[PDB]
């Protein structure tokens, strides 16, 4: 009653470049020979091979030693369900459509995917190298025009699934964990009419990120914050060393003005539904709203993060 055995081979792999040869027997599933498999994002764990496989590459979960570096040294994480996560973004986002908009790689609507664009739309305009092998080489093709495998990285490195309502300031603090922002430096003095002064200094990602307003120019000047002692205090910047900052804030009505900044993200909506647009200063004011792009002398709107450019700055204060 026994059948012919038949095979064919295929490779494994981690990182779609070191390839693992394999001989699977046809009439198991790949998931009895492999574990959770995938073809090109496609699950294809209860799939039993097709003659039309022989010669694909397969990714796989890194279960022994030589894929468990490999994963490690190209995507710099070591969470187990991670490359799961990744292959489930990439099924949906390899659909996706990724139109040039005002020279730039945007993204068309779908599942909620705004944030994304305006994230992706943001990179393209200030200077940033990544860490890890794997954004670098999708980045790479992401600015070309094919943005698929990108997207789904970023979703991976997120812990966010396709549809899933996320934050642009989130969305940015995890892509700059994984790039070289070691050089920036910013210097913050807290002054409080009672306590005195305080000054702090901030290195890489926290130098280039602030939460509370959206305004350089004030940042500059002096935001009110609280004092322990329960007086209003000032912070205001006393040096930046960095080649951007990134300013955010709830979103609140906020007037862009033209050339006065490098771009920005507005959010229409509520903690549960809305929208992201992103809004860019060239030549004039163009709102990039996935494929849509609209322009304008003067904006205003539900302002959430602002972007400007930087090399070296020293208060006068
Ligand atoms: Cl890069
Ligand atoms: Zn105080």
């Amino acid at each position: 009653s026994h059948m012919e055995v038949r095979t064919i081979k295929v490779f494994t792999t981690v990182d779609n470049i070191n390839l693992h040869t394999q001989v699977v027997d046809m009439s198991m599933t790949y998931g009895q020979q492999f574990g959770p498999t995938y073809l090109d994002g496609a699950d294809v764990t209860k799939i039993k091979p097709h003659n039309s496989h022989e010669g694909k590459t397969f990714y796989v979960l890194p279960n022994d030693d030589t894929l468990r570096v490999e994963a490690f040294e190209y995507y710099h994480t070591t969470d187990p369900s991670f490359l799961g996560r990744y292959m489930s973004a990439l099924n949906h986002t390899k659909k996706w459509k990724y139109p040039q908009v005002n020279g730039l790689t945007s993204i068309k609507w779908a599942d909620n995917n705004c944030y994304l664009a305006t994230a992706l739309l943001t990179l393209q305009q200030i200077e940033l190298k990544f860490n890890p092998p794997a954004l670098q080489d999708a980045y790479y093709r992401a600015r070309a025009g094919e943005a698929a495998n990108f997207c789904a990285l970023i979703l991976a490195y997120c812990n966010k699934t396709v549809g899933e309502l996320g934050d642009v300031r989130e969305t940015m603090s995890y892509l700059f964990q994984h790039a070289n922002l070691d050089s920036c430096k910013r210097v913050l003095n807290v002054v409080c009419k009672t306590c005195g002064q305080q000054q702090t200094t901030l290195k890489g990602v926290e130098a280039v990120m602030y939460m509370g307003t959206l305004s350089y120019e004030q940042f500059k000047k002096g935001v009110q914050i609280p004092c322990t002692c329960g007086k209003q205090a000032t912070k205001y910047l006393v040096q930046q060393e960095s080649p951007f900052v990134m300013m955010s804030a709830p979103p609140a009505q906020y007037e862009l003005k033209h050339g006065t900044f490098t771009c920005a993200s507005e959010y229409t909506g509520n903690y549960q539904s809305g929208h992201y647009k992103h809004i860019t200063s060239k030549e004039t004011l163009y709102c990039i709203d996935g494929a849509l792009l609209t322009k304008s002398s003067e904006y205003k709107g539900p302002i959430t993060d602002v972007f400007y450019k930087e090399n070296s700055y020293t208060t006068t204060i």
